[PDB]
């Protein structure tokens, strides 16, 4: 008796547990978006250990879209060879293989994080001519055409996805970027049929949310991981996530991963173990969606605890990965379940 | 921000943190129920620990009502020095002292765990003439003298226990004991007022908390513990909890501790950590009554997760306790929450 | 098979496992260095810890000789009612209670560490007229009758801890405290029979140990606590600790407990996991004494590897027993050991 | 202050830090012994787990002298592309490549573990008419043109190995393979001058280390792996392996890799956390050989403690690894160590 090792039935699939590896961007892309060694490395190792469900980094549906030039792109028919090879080893070492698909919006065009994360002064887009923060290039409000090439984009990038071996799509709709930014007032102040109102602002959002949702069969499930609060005063906050969570749920949407923040910086987020799991709650219970809980979540008895207590069907691991790549091995034997490990590391378990 | 670590406002008390020590049966007293040395090291060992809350083992509330023949009772002026002498030490070294009061029922007079914890033939009281498990006496049905009886030994014991300087009071309402089988219809099959429908086996235990409730003030929490489910076909089951839970609510109780099963034996329990962790989840969002969390917390981040989460405004810890009560200091340390630990331990920490 | 939990034959004594709690000031006696209610609870909860030895804190066996005003003491046979007591107690919870007698030199006098820790001006005495450091009271160097003087005074401590219950008696010669000071060079500059060469600055020292050992009977292990090295340059060295090694074995001294520093402040100690191990392992295998490892040793592999490697015969856990007190019940299971636990707390093993 | 992270100088080397990935067989090769895609991952996860050097599995010098049929190869120039890519990966990943030359002697020819582990009937040599145990194929005695094959065949395998970008190269002499049973007198009852006297056993092993010694330049280590003791009655013993190890050390042997067992089956092993440092100890102590640890070592503080005891130099990790690829990493935090981890990770650390 574990949940967090219990299989999990999501649109026709049958994950092995209910841990997934959170996307997450390695910045090591080649400057045209294809995948290197290093991708091939990395996301094999966490599928041999244990993850039933790899969600690939944010993959940018155009090359504006990336948040630096090293990111993972889906634009183009070139990207199919190395994406469909990276799909192939994760699945290969036993995980079933997902990909997180991203416009980085207004926050676009940055070095990586180790090298400055300083803005490159990109053409960035976005719905309304705020710049992020200080330094940033002031994002083009986006026109009709605009927003309808972006969807396109989505719509050939799960296409793409599909191709290459893919069986769950995230679309990116947190953290400030693109799609989060339409939803949050404290970048969209747009007066036109895509801002103001709830309804206007969520406009956009769904309208790709419903393209992407019709490209990919009901058996693979769609994600779409939201900011279920930018922690801004009059901002996006739990109630909004739940009346999007609804227009989600009735799109056909199978699971709303639930992050917060990034749509500004100066906002005080009160980190903790678990701080997003409420916002996973809240949406589980209140909406009927399937939720995934992510946020310091790193021991093996904390997420078989959220999941008893219905606060989440899927608990998405980010940070523990990047340093225990072999914790669901470890985490089940903790949880007293035999682990299912390759057989040349039996005699290490 | 540890929410683990962040005070807790409960009737007129401020609890430093929002862990307790659960309720926890040594069968170290005196034939005569009078707390021993036993007692006055073992629980100052866990508040010096660092629990904001110690609630003292099931305490019987008469002689009939004692688990083992070691148990200590509350049913005399007599075992006021040293009841008075433990909530001194508790209290001394840095913890809110707290007792729970208990009736055994029909599950009284057997042995110590380690001698065999075989009945000893008592002539125990109960709902209903139907023994616990082969190899128990059948319990002879209260009357309506026999249930006043019982519930004014609950009020005395609740005020020996307040003059001893106990300020919280948990009514033991779980686990098979008295008012738990008056609560489930696996054990009450009573015809008359107090058995039948949910109204009439909730009607004997609300009693009992009405009347003690009338005796402790309010400034001094009152707690109620259940089994939220008895995991018995047709048993009781959450939704009666819940019910149960609007009633005690009303009446003015403070806080449900949630624990389950004990009513019958022969019943699969889905054990894991935080199995129990739905029920609080569920009583404290669907009637809006503070709810204590309880069973196989084990860790700082699963403890801090589930108050996150809001399943629960109180994390009891048992077993852990017992092998490691020091626990809560070291948790604190582990949260980024500098401890607040004994001066003679500084060092340590 | 666990080295650590097989028990240690000392003497006429077998321990029941190879864990002991180092000498640890509390700081906590009354004026007139009486056991207190805090020794009597902090002592007893490591017994229940499962340590097969407690070496009862630094007790002064004069005034003068004392650390702090609050320090335990045992120069009047006012002490025994309350050292009998704590021995009491400690054996009562399963361990075999053990005592340092002290002297604390050129250091004695000072506040509370969380008081300040400031010198109080007592009229130190030492080996030479050097202060320990600025604002310290210079030590009044000793003559003969004052060391003959102080020696009583620890055959005299040694006689009342044995009617007091103590069946280990190790003597504090490390730290810079009295005998310490005699030993390191930095300290003791005499040039009389007791300072200058090796051979008298050992003089004193072993005319203690001689002292001592002399009316312990051979069945209770007599200890000596050693700084094995000062860490200063031209001080106090490993080669020294091994010659005052030799003639501590030949005299009947059971075991030497290694432990390093103290005499002067500004010097560069590598602190580090064991750091003091390979002290206790050069004398174990050099000179054929049996030695205590101490010092950061924290984990139950690290403690079973030192002593499968021959380092040590004992392990000595200081400050993780501050935090921890029952580390050697959980070391147990760790090790693959059943935990001989209390009958109480079973159920959490 | 942490030795376990301080370089180490070997042969011409730094290592960067103390921690080596034992030799661990895979049985994942071709039938051919090439390198696979298996190897490729397996190895450069734990190169950027962070141990300062990797000693590749156990690679046959000959057909006849591998364990099973999926073990690596290194008879032929065929091998070089496979392994040269692996050195290169492990490499590029941040750990300096070694790998052990092997010869499985009497034990060769057995099925892969998880496949039963049975023999399978090779023509298996050794240096006594003697099976391993029941089933096994009797071994054909070598005569002098056999052994100078097979001291060829190791020169050979040492020539590619360098050749393929190796800088490590450890003799697999333990465990019970063909030269670990020429030093038994378990398995090598020899009437000639290759068996009966410890010098005749010492014999043949002494020429293949001496032969090896003069291909590898003195800047790159090479290290020979013993079976300090063979655990039986009148077997193989440590001050045996003390000879032995006098002889490697006079050879110019750089490290002595302390093992033990796997001559013959029914002997007991005190298994234990560092049961095998104490033969490390004694050889580096009373040989002034440096020695390699590892047995049942699996935490930061064994590690540096067994360190900074003198009982070895270099730390080596099997088991931990296969569950824990990564344990070097946050062994360092562990220790008070700023990890060195690759940007992409940075943030999980
Ligand atoms: C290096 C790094 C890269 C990340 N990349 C993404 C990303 O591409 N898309 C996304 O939605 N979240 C991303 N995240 C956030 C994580 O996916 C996760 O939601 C968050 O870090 C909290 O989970 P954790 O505490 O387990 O790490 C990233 C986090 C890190 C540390
Ligand atoms: C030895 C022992 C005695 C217990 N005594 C009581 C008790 O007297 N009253 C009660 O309500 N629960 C009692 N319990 C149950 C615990 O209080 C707690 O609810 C349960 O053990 C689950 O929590 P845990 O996993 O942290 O131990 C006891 C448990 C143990 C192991
Ligand atoms: C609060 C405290 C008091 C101590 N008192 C003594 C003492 O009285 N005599 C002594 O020899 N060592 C004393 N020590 C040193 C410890 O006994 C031990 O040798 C040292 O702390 C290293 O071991 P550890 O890392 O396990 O704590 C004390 C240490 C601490 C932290
Ligand atoms: C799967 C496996 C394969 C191993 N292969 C080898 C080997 O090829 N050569 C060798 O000398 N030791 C081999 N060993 C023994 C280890 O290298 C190591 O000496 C031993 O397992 C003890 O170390 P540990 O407790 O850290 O695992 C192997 C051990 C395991 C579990």
């Amino acid at each position: 008796m574990a949940l967090l090792f219990t299989p999990l039935e999501l649109g026709g699939l049958r994950l092995k547990n209910r841990l997934a590896m959170s996307p997450m961007c390695q910045y090591s892309a080649t400057l045209e978006g294809e995948v290197t060694d290093w991708h091939l490395l990395h996301y094999p190792t966490r599928a041999l250990g244990g993850v039933g469900l790899i969600l690939v980094e944010a993959t940018a549906v155009e090359p504006l879209g990336r948040i630096s030039p090293y990111d993972l792109g889906i634009w183009s028919e070139d990207h199919l060879p190395g994406l469909k090879e990276l799909a192939r080893r994760i699945r290969e070492a036993g995980a079933v293989p997902g990909i997180q698909l991203a416009h980085a919006g207004r926050k676009a065009g940055t070095a990586r994080p180790w090298e400055g994360g300083k803005p490159l002064g990109w053409r960035v887009v976005g719905p309304s001519p705020i710049p992020f923060d200080e330094g940033y290039p002031v994002p083009e409000p986006l026109d009709e055409a605009g927003m309808e090439r972006i969807l396109q984009a989505f719509v050939e990038g799960a296409r793409r996805a599909l191709r290459a071996g893919f069986q769950v799509i995230e679309l990116h709709m947190a953290h400030g970027y693109l799609l989060s930014s339409f939803l949050s007032p404290l970048s969209n102040q747009r007066t036109d049929a895509y801002g103001g109102s709830l309804e206007n602002r969520m406009r956009f959002p769904l309208q790709v949310a419903q393209a992407v949702r019709e490209v990919v069969p009901r058996e693979l499930p769609l994600f779409v991981r939201v900011s279920a609060t930018d922690w801004g005063e009059g901002g996006w906050s739990l109630e909004d996530t739940l009346a999007f969570a609804r227009r989600l749920k009735e799109l056909g949407v199978d699971l709303l991963d639930c992050s917060s923040g990034g749509v500004v910086l100066r906002v005080r987020i009160p980190l903790a173990p678990g701080f997003q799991v409420p916002f996973a709650d809240a949406v589980r219970k209140r909406v009927g969606l399937r939720t995934g809980a992510v946020g310091l979540i790193t021991t093996p008895e904390q997420a078989e605890t959220l999941l008893q207590a219905g606060s989440a069907d899927l608990v998405l691991l980010g940070r523990v990965l990047l340093r225990d790549p072999y914790f669901p091995l470890r985490a089940a034997k903790a949880l007293g379940v035999a682990p299912e490990v390759p057989p040349q590391y039996q005699r290490g378990f």
